[PDB]
């Protein structure tokens, strides 16, 4: 339960490839909070940062 994390994970999940302008679309936290998180998920090499859009990391 990481607040953002939760959605931001999810997203990535079920888009596979979003930009952190779409994750804002769905996600009604501020930016700070979903590109902390995102860089959680990252991190934990679950997502990537491809450019502008962010992909899911095969598994």
């Amino acid at each position: 339960m990481e607040d953002v994390k939760q959605s931001v994970e999810k997203i990535i999940k079920d888009r596979e490839w979003v930009t952190f302008n779409d994750l804002l679309k769905y996600i009604p936290y501020p930016a700070p909070e979903v590109y902390d998180a995102l860089s959680q998920l990252i991190k934990e090499n679950k997502v990537g940062r491809r450019g502008r859009y962010f992909y899911y990391i095969k598994r």
